């Protein structure tokens, strides 16, 4: 842990000092007999290094709807607002991820700070449920599984396997 | 931010959530649509890294007067105990360091750990008041003072300077 000067209010004094871990603060310097107290920070409020500051920093306002915190306010950090799941951010707040419709696919997974992004199946893949998550699957393999393709599939379904 | 594997209790989903930082908990886990929250460790309890842990560990007992905190419980470290300054620790608890006498003078310094290491002041230096923190000064040069030695010093007190 490293030090900081701090100029002794009585004796005038630079005493070199202890600095205080993240997450609390210096409630009482050293002097020339006796080493300084570290306090924890009060709710609200927060450090993020080992410091010598006499009071905490304080937390940004709370997130608002519908966003929501990916990091609380705590000791050793200020609260870290995000879009919940699902959502992504554009100007002032969120909107839902694209969802992809029957025959497309995810190409780019959706985040906190971009949309989903979808592209078409491939041949030989299909995605036959609407997401705004899923990628195209590949057909079942009717060759190697003993059995022949009776219907060819589609951009949104199987192709479907049996026999005769 | 590191992440940490969770079963997930309703669908058996073997998830992975974002870790809670240093002084935080996860005081609900990840699920598959909503995110891990953390709360700050409780008063008495404290966290060291980034985790996944749903309780704080708890904080030692209080340190045994005359010993001190050199870090207190926080959300961040367990209190760590000391002996005071101008104290050393020696088997159960604190003794004061030795004071070095008139005539000797700290060789080396005393630490929370080790007693204050004396020794006799070297010709040409002095120590005049008991301390367990001065080292032996050198005399006073009377020659580069446009002075001369009136009466020679002695381990105990520095030569006097003057004239004629």
């Amino acid at each position: 842990i490293g030090t900081y000067r701090h100029v002794d209010r009585a004796t005038g004094q630079v005493l070199t000092c202890d600095k205080c871990p993240a997450g609390t603060y210096v409630s009482e310097h050293c002097t020339n007999t006796s080493l300084r107290v570290c306090s924890s920070c009060p709710v609200g409020t927060f450090t993020r290094h080992e410091n010598g500051i006499e009071k905490c920093h304080d937390c940004s306002q709370p997130c608002p709807w519908p966003m929501i915190e990916k990091l609380p306010c705590a000791a050793l950090t200020d609260r870290e607002c995000t879009c919940p799941p699902g959502m992504f951010q554009s100007n002032a707040t969120c909107a839902p991820h694209t969802v992809c419709p029957v025959g497309w696919g995810v190409r780019k997974k959706g985040t906190e700070t971009e949309d989903v992004r979808c592209k078409q199946c491939a041949r030989g893949t299909f995605s036959d449920v609407p997401s705004s998550v899923m990628k195209c699957k590949a057909y079942t393999d009717c060759l190697s599984q003993n059995l022949v393709v009776i219907k060819p599939g589609t951009k949104e379904t199987d192709n479907v396997c049996g026999t005769l």
